[PDB]
């Protein structure tokens, strides 16, 4: 009556969850690992499949999952490795018994020891190179590192993204969640340059963003005294009243420049619509010609969790964390965290666009 949830012309979606297919990806108890900083064989995947990359590669999905062991207890105290999954149709995944992306006795040992590397986001290059924006994570700083590859499971790291920036006044800037800039062209999405550059948006708090000549070093966006810039931030009354954070890569369209991201709901300013202290997903609008001009977001989330695969005994009302995008087969495939434990695919038909999750 009151609960249709329509979108306006510019964004994606509805994105709707195929039936039997969800979750794709679950936590495995016997798959073991050989960690070579813990020197011992591990469960890496027991306990968390979930915040994954996607991308395309040889007429295929691919994803990259976060995946955690029972090595500790709550919040960001077990280690992070990701896994590597294919796809030959975006809901059925074949995936390897040990993991692709982990903390090694490399150069980003103190970066990313005991944390490991979590919540990747992976665009790719017109001459397909794979840049991966992950997190660090060491117990102490969260960092917003680069790897690239060509066949998403030999990885090179080059360290945090800001690392060199401004003579390193960046280096200890804690921050996550890089969605570099992309334009379909061709049928196949790849990373588009803006104004001579590489650019991203990038963020949990505010959507800030920044730009690279190279795709490895990046230089955030400044205000007049040096400030980071700020695009957009939560706000009091809506869904995204907490946190504003980048979800998958950012797609220039006709339009504008479309970031879906993922806002959490504040229980003290947010919106009692919604579960508070949770994410939905929503999307924002930039200018064509200026990526960092905002035009407006979603008032409503148009992705929020409806099933129970989305719901846990640790979120009851569930949680949904939006992170992976793959254009195959004319379809739209977002993948996405399951109360911080599983993998879930939604898909949007752009023949048949399908209504978007309707409101509580």
């Amino acid at each position: 009556n009151h609960k249709e949830n329509k979108l306006p012309d510019w964004a994606f979606g509805g994105f709707e969850r195929p039936k039997n297919v969800n979750p794709v990806i679950s936590p495995i108890e016997n798959t073991k690992f050989y960690c070579p900083l813990t020197k011992d064989s591990i469960a890496w995947e027991s306990n968390d499949t979930f915040n994954p990359a996607a991308t395309l590669y040889n007429g295929e999905i691919v994803v990259l999952y976060r995946a955690e062991d029972k090595s500790g207890v709550g919040i960001g105290h077990r280690t992070s490795r990701l896994g590597y999954a294919t796809s030959t149709d975006g809901t059925h995944f074949q995936r390897e018994k040990t993991p692709v992306f982990y903390p090694d006795n490399d150069s980003q040992k103190e970066l990313e020891w005991p944390g490991g590397c979590e919540d990747p986001r992976i665009a790719v290059t017109d001459d397909g190179l794979y840049v991966m924006m992950y997190t660090q994570w060491n117990r102490h700083v969260p960092r917003l590192a680069v790897a690239t590859s060509r066949n998403l499971k030999d990885w090179t790291k080059h360290g945090p993204a800001f690392a060199k920036a401004f003579d390193g006044k960046f280096f200890n800037l804690g921050c996550k969640s890089g969605s570099i800039l992309t334009e379909v062209v061709k049928g196949k999405q790849v990373i588009k340059k803006v104004n001579g550059k590489y650019f991203m948006y990038w963020g949990e708090e505010h959507v800030f963003a920044a730009t690279s000549d190279d795709l490895i070093h990046w230089t955030p966006i400044v205000n007049i005294d040096g400030s980071l810039k700020k695009l957009f931030s939560p706000r009091d009354g809506y869904f995204d009243s907490h946190l504003t954070e980048c979800g998958p890569p950012a797609i220039y369209t006709p339009k504008g420049i479309v970031l879906l991201y993922n806002g959490k709901n504040h229980s003290g300013r947010g919106d009692k619509r919604y579960t508070a202290n949770v994410y939905a997903a929503g999307q924002a609008l930039f200018d064509a010609n200026d990526p960092t001009r905002f035009i407006t977001r979603l008032d409503e989330p148009f992705f929020r969790p409806m099933d129970s695969f989305e719901k846990s005994g640790q979120y009851v009302d569930g949680t949904v964390f939006i992170e992976g995008m793959v254009y195959f087969k004319n379809k739209w495939y977002l993948y996405y965290g399951c109360a911080d434990s599983k993998v879930g695919v939604a898909v949007y038909d752009p023949k048949r666009p399908a209504k978007a999750d309707p409101l509580p």
